């Protein structure tokens, strides 16, 4: 094994060379590049990655520094995340429309609630504040327009009509919109955030997205079926999103009915998503070359929500802080490959290596996720989310409103 994560230090330097390693895949400070991204989108034969993976990469490298104390790429990812704010600082930038969905939005939109709560330094007084940003997002995701009558609500995976996947109302865009109205209601302590997000959960319940009986978290469903033909699918992200707001939740509201669900959640997700104490990315990871580009980054975020929740829900401390060390321990037991030696894959539970190649990309899924992983073990030494009472950000009240927002031509 390469990296050693036995003691604090040996988690700060892991950390700091892995933090190093996944910034080799990002060129968006190079000159001639775009900030933000990936290289990619794979439709344009550019690379692998498609937009919404460099907010989720953003958002990572907000929790790095955050977790670390390490600046040293602080500028780089203030730079990509204000590039991709779009003109109308909601990160609807209108040259992505063609992967502008709900998640995706809601991705980058997460990343900016997760700078003003991990207190990253603001961008500069002439440009869009993080609170503000993650408040564009959530608004233009309240819009009326997003809340039609087909299966009595919910939104679409997709924002314009005529994408593909419009008609398939799924349970990660609905698990970004209430993940960011339950954060901002904490941050901001105001209530029209709580309950839209209370009625977003009351939705995914209602609809049979959770299962009422084991807490399943499941993929979706489509609208011309009364979203009744429900995909079974069980991606980790959607149980682990749901579960990070729902913590967000039961902090603000002190409310039992939304300490049950954080407990329910989480025994799903141990049950469902963690073999022999190692996290499993169900749907794919049971055979080489099924994982998507977007599916080999899930149980990063699985780490760093999961950490976070234990901050927020300290009574889950004790069932998630053992299981998130078993788990990164088996990440790094297999980031071990050539050419540096220390190479990561994704098969974490099977302790070998196996080359990105496999699933047909350069691997920066897997090494964001082992990056999300090691850092994520030193939660207990991090400052918890930060609210209006001691962050730094600045909002907006009409974040998402402007007059020449997407929503006024829709
Ligand atoms: O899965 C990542 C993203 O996929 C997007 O759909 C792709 C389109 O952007 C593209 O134009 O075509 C391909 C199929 O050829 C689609 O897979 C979604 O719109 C994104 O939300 C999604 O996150
Ligand atoms: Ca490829």
């Amino acid at each position: 094994q390469y990296y050693k994560i036995d003691t604090k230090e040996e988690i700060l330097e892991s950390a700091r060379t892995l933090a190093y390693d996944m910034m080799l895949f990002y060129k968006g400070n190079q000159s001639g590049e775009i900030p933000g991204i990936l290289p990619g989108p794979p439709t344009e034969h550019k690379g692998d990655y498609y937009w919404w993976e460099g907010g989720a990469m953003m958002g990572t490298y907000v929790d790095y520094w955050h977790l670390t104390g390490d600046p040293s790429y602080n500028h780089v990812i203030m730079e990509g995340m204000l590039h991709q704010v779009g003109p109308n600082a909601d990160y609807q930038p209108p040259n992505h429309t063609a992967s502008l969905g709900n998640d995706d939005q809601g991705f980058w939109g997460m990343s900016a609630m997760l700078a003003a709560e991990n207190k990253f330094p603001n961008p500069p007084d002439d440009k869009p504040q993080w609170l503000a940003l993650a408040q564009a997002v959530w608004t233009t995701q309240a819009s009326p327009e997003r809340h039609d009558g087909t299966c009595n609500g919910g939104l679409r995976w997709q924002i314009p009509p005529t994408n593909a996947g419009y008609n398939y109302k799924n349970t990660i865009a609905n698990a970004c919109f209430f993940d960011l109205g339950a954060r901002l209601a904490r941050y901001t302590k105001n209530n029209t955030y709580a309950e839209w997000a209370e009625k977003i959960f009351d939705w995914l319940y209602a609809v049979g997205y959770i299962d009422h009986e084991t807490w399943a978290v499941y993929d979706g469903g489509h609208v011309e079926h009364n979203c009744t033909d429900i995909n079974r699918a069980q991606f980790s992200y959607n149980a682990a999103l749901l579960l990070h707001g729902a913590a967000f939740m039961w902090n603000y509201t002190e409310d039992q009915k939304w300490k049950d669900r954080v407990d329910n959640l989480l025994t799903g997700i141990l049950r469902d998503f963690f073999k022999d104490g190692v996290v499993f990315e169900i749907p794919c990871e049971g055979r080489q070359g099924a994982c998507t580009a977007d599916m080999l980054t899930f149980k990063g975020y699985v780490h760093r929500w999961m950490a976070v929740v234990t901050q927020i829900a300290p009574h889950t401390k004790d069932r998630i802080l053992p299981v998130l060390r078993t788990s990164a321990e088996a990440a790094v037991k297999q980031c071990v490959g050539p050419p540096t030696g220390r190479r990561c894959g994704f098969y974490w539970k099977s302790g070998k290596f196996v080359d990105p190649s496999v699933d047909h990309t350069s691997g920066a899924g897997e090494a964001m996720s082992v990056l999300a992983a090691v850092s994520s073990l030193l939660i207990e030494y991090a400052e918890p989310p930060a609210t209006n009472e001691t962050g730094i950000s600045r909002g907006d009240p009409n974040a998402g409103m402007r007059s020449r927002g997407a929503a006024q031509h829709f």
